[PDB]
């Protein structure tokens, strides 16, 4: 390798012998644990003398009377170098422990990131320790790190090359097998830069959308706790980010309908799919959808495929406009109220026992692998 990506296997090689010897069953910010931990990384020798590894061992250092990884998320959230490096403690991330990443950037069209800006860096993972390597580690949070929290500066990381791989495995044999032939022309059988940057763009929109409407995310975080209302949540930021795609034409034609329907794509396919036994929140959500659009015109089944009516774009604006109706609501009604409008809208549309994986998606994962 190069003189640097061979330095960066040594880093990553310490991290991954601290890391798989610790205690696990501790509780991570006990100072005995973080006291032993400390002095595991005070000897590795090329470890301690990255930035990163010297922000966060300052960080462990004061954590009791300070228990913030302020130096760390400093560090990343500043991008002073594309390495990051903590201690993560994440519920629905169970194997990050003590983990290390480096990072590429990935190139998006000015005015995305102008007129939509979030806090949000779609990026390539280039090198990285075995917590990284988890295919369920698609993204990192603020309140991932061991401090939990969040705060207005945070950067939050999506792992772009994972979304390529899900595409490649799952969703563009999906594609083939389960739509009608023609469906996705700019996205069917495209090159994965292209994938790519569909994908980048995605999870730009996506989260933009979160803090747009009147109960976004942030500060309506509770509202939309319960798994239907989780689901319907992260389909109106999609739907919302789909229709950018095709009103704003501003945006470069090509990549805004490549993007367009690499999102259709994956609603309608691979998170329809997810589910241990049965759906997950996503699952729902794109059940949810399913039905939306075929009780509404979007889509047509026939032949065993789904068929993309000409008024789709017409069918997502009047879905979008129905959750906006129910969450206009908040402005003069009670929260729980408007939770219960929310859970009507979704009951409409899905089938609860937990909810069911609705038979033509049975099928599919029944037919497909
Ligand atoms: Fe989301």
């Amino acid at each position: 390798g190069s003189h640097m990506s061979e330095e960066i296997k040594r880093v990553i090689d310490e991290v991954d012998g601290i890391r798989k010897g610790l205690d696990r069953s501790a509780d991570p910010r006990d100072p005995e644990f973080l006291d032993g931990l400390l002095k595991q990384m005070e000897k590795s020798p090329h470890l301690r003398e990255q930035p990163i590894a010297r922000a966060l061992m300052e960080d462990l250092r004061g954590f009791a009377e300070e228990p913030r990884l302020l130096r760390t998320k400093a560090h990343v959230n500043t991008r002073r170098d594309q390495h990051i490096f903590s201690y993560f403690d994440a519920s629905y991330f169970p194997r990050l422990s003590l983990d290390y990443l480096t990072y590429e950037t990935l190139p998006t069209h000015p005015l995305l990131a102008e007129r939509y800006a979030s806090n949000t860096m779609p990026v390539n993972i280039t090198a990285c320790s075995e917590g990284f390597e988890s295919r369920v580690v698609v993204a990192l949070f603020p309140e991932n790190h061991l401090d939990g929290r969040q705060d207005p500066d945070d950067l939050i990381f999506y792992f772009i090359n994972k979304f390529v791989e899900r595409h490649n495995r799952i969703t563009r044999k999906m594609i083939d097998a389960v739509m009608a032939p023609g469906s996705f022309p700019l996205i069917q059988g495209a090159d994965d830069d292209l994938v790519e940057s569909a994908s980048a763009w995605w999870v730009r929109l996506h989260e933009f959308h979160h803090r747009q409407g009147d109960m976004p995310i942030p500060d309506y975080l509770h509202a939309k706790k319960l798994k239907p209302l989780a689901g319907l949540e992260e389909l109106r930021v999609d739907v919302s980010s789909m229709l950018v795609c095709l009103n704003d034409d501003e945006l470069p034609a090509d990549e805004a309908r490549r993007a367009y329907e690499y999102m259709l794509a994956e609603r309608l396919l691979r998170y329809a799919v997810e589910g241990i036994p049965r759906p997950n929140y996503d699952a729902v959500a794109s059940q949810l959808l399913f039905n939306y659009l075929s009780e509404n015109g979007g889509i047509a089944l026939r032949g065993d495929r789904i068929h993309l009516a000409p008024e789709l774009p017409a069918v997502l604006a009047r879905f979008l406009d129905e959750i906006v109706t129910v969450e206009r609501r908040i402005h003069s009604e009670s929260v729980a109220d408007v939770k219960a409008g929310l859970l009507a809208f979704t009951n409409a549309y899905t089938d609860y026992d937990d909810y069911r994986h609705i038979p033509f998606f049975a099928d599919v994962k029944q037919r497909l692998g």
